[PDB]
């Protein structure tokens, strides 16, 4: 069993460990950076991201396709990224705002792209429009300033739980939960997939995920300086 390093990205302190919203699964910060655009040719910061893993899971699910990989090939792989949005194993999202963003900003920015990724790979069902209905409906007249936190649960059947949070604190309980995998997806991958926001909340996952591979690698390999057994 293995631990992790807290990260702080721009002020904003994520957790080595939490549990997410409507889970009673702990998971690990297996990567946090920070979401910016380039207006100008400035870099202005909006949001500071963590990205959460099943602490049960992950890892184990996660092996037997990256181990043995350096941090610089997970991060380049596209696969290795869509295997952590795709995987058999809850993930969790924290969104803390630097700026502030209101509720209709951030949903109208998240589904309006969604759809017209849904509609450019011919996948636009009615359960993807009402799941969109669904998750514009939670987030009216919410408004987030800085500080301020959206927090999502990915769970591997597909159920995106969206919750909201005054400051940094995790609360218990979900709000909305929509049942709808493409949309689920949808949201992580936004972040850390190929057109992600975040790259670097992407090299950061790759950099940790790497390190725990190969530090697990190494507990039960067996070494002559360490002969003393626990077996018969
Ligand atoms: O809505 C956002 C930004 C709008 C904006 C408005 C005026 C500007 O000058 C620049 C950006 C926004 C930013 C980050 C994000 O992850 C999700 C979002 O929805």
């Amino acid at each position: 069993m293995m631990a992790v390093s807290e990260l702080e990205v721009d002020g904003v302190v994520f957790p080595s460990l939490a549990r997410p919203p409507g889970s009673a699964h702990s998971h690990f910060l297996a990567g946090a950076g920070v979401r910016g655009m380039e207006i100008g040719g400035n870099f202005i910061k909006f949001t500071a991201i963590g990205v959460y893993l099943q602490a049960d899971a992950a890892v184990s699910a996660l092996a037997k396709k990256w181990a043995g990989k350096a941090a610089d090939e997970l991060a380049s792989d596209a696969a290795f990224f869509r295997d952590v949005v795709t995987g058999e194993f809850e993930k969790f999202t924290q969104v803390t705002m630097i700026l502030p963003l209101t509720g209709a900003q951030y949903s109208e920015k998240v589904t309006e792209n969604c759809v017209a990724y849904w509609k450019a790979v011919g996948a636009y069902t009615d359960a993807e429009a009402a799941a969109v209905d669904k998750f514009k409906e939670a987030f009216k007249t919410e408004t987030f300033p800085p500080g301020a936190s959206i927090l999502f649960t990915h769970s591997p059947a597909g159920v995106l739980t969206v919750a909201f949070s005054k400051n940094s604190s995790v609360p218990e309980s979900g709000g909305a939960a929509i049942e709808n995998r493409p949309l689920c997806e949808a949201v992580l991958e936004a972040i850390i997939g190929e057109h992600g926001v975040s790259p670097a909340a992407k090299l950061s996952l790759a950099t940790r995920v790497a390190e725990l591979l190969k530090e697990a690698a190494s507990v039960d390999e067996p070494a002559a300086a360490e002969p003393v057994s626990v077996s018969a």
